[PDB]
């Protein structure tokens, strides 16, 4: 089996990495974005089932939740979907301020790569895309806030997700993208 | 000389990567882009002559065929050109379904790196970029598709192209931009 | 600690990298773009304090200068402000022709990783995001440009940098963000 790191008590393998297409740095709250985020295995050690997990942090508040936001996704070619708050992790509350929300957006791809009994094997080189349709509520805004890309693993067939909600036992490498939700910049000419 | 792996019959080297810039995750028909893409030597091997190669995929239909989008580039700073039919692989379709049309997009690259012979040798950390401009014609649509960058270098000075159509007879490591060809995002809210 | 590469005559540290997001390949004259560009600890060498550089290039023109263009930042959640002309590289001229400005943007990151003594430490797995709003002034263009981020830090707490003007030492990994400064693109079709 592949090598694996220790981050907090987790296993990630840094080989399976994960790209964001099309996030703005300033998201309007209230309005709807859709962009595509995507896990590859840079690796060798091809993964019997896989699924991708999106969190969504703010820095500078610790409010927010997961009714704050409305989440849509469609695995490669499959068929879009509702994201369901019961596959989310609880809030978590970072030491060092804010909060984030963890949402699992797994499933078949549309038969790229997953099988009829419903896996997603990731053999080399190969990738899974999530697009995704994102949205905050009005009235809430945050001055410095990420989304993350999780990539989740089964290292071994049969295995089961060791975070409730979310998808692996082991994980990949984690992806960043950082923005503001509130009002663009005005004019500095 | 550096060190290959095998992907098919070919050989890849994951040390010349590339970087896509302003990729839209969702692409209107009949509508003009312009996004950059650029490859860059993050190993130790100096290569002789590189050029880009682009991928247009589609995973959920097998139509799309090179007269089906207008595609234009210009290499760093050198002037826009229009990309050569010519220039492309025939039409692959992936076991999987759906198809790909690969496109060559090299030349000399104004000046920066390329020489008086026509090379545009890549020594580690530098970089060669395409600026690019991508318009599919109305009346054609895809639920998951993307764009792939497949940078192409000679191994050796004097080496032919191993790909009709393509530049490279070794390649670097494939980058992926998903998207979709269709309508933007109604509110989610 | 960490092995450093040489690059021209300054010492880099690969392990340290940076992404954009937001950037877009055109930029109008005149026109204000915020983007979010953000570095990150992918080693295992917790650098004592740490800090990003900004170069700001074209290719095709040796004429610009750090007035030509107006420049904000924000640390993470510290506060917006302008970036200072005095702590800038003077202009750098290449051989081939064209011109850059490198720009410290460092400073605390609002408590998340800064300490009281204004370090900012930067651990693994970790990062820093500088959120940046950036317009050239009009009746400037550029057919190939380009934003580069260099992340700075200090090996070991006692260390003085070593480009006048900009933090640090020792560098990260150079990212890159290709664009045309200029008019968008007409209609292919
Ligand atoms: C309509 As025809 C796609 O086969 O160019
Ligand atoms: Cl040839
Ligand atoms: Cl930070
Ligand atoms: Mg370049």
């Amino acid at each position: 089996g592949p090598v694996y790191r220790e981050y907090k008590g987790f296993r990630v393998n840094d080989n399976i990495v994960a790209d964001f297409i099309g996030v703005p740095a300033v998201i309007t709250p209230g309005e709807t974005i859709e962009f595509s985020v995507f896990y590859t295995n840079r690796g060798r050690y091809a993964y019997p089932d896989t699924g991708m997990n999106l969190v969504i942090w703010f820095s500078d508040r610790d409010d927010l939740r997961r009714e704050d936001f409305k989440l849509f996704y469609k695995v490669s070619r499959a068929d879009w979907q509702e994201q369901d708050p019961a596959k989310c992790w609880d809030p978590q509350f970072p030491a060092e301020g804010g909060v984030h929300i963890a949402c699992q957006m797994s499933g078949p791809d549309g038969g790229i790569l997953s099988k009829p009994d419903g896996t997603v094997p990731l053999p080399e080189v190969e990738s899974v895309t999530a697009h995704v349709r994102l949205a905050f509520r009005e009235g809430i805004t945050s001055e410095h806030a990420g989304i993350f890309a999780l990539p989740g693993m089964l290292d071994a067939p049969g295995d089961k997700s060791i975070i409730p909600g979310l998808f692996g036992n082991v994980f990949g490498r984690l992806q960043q993208a950082s923005f503001r939700l509130g009002e663009g910049p005005s004019s500095l000419y």
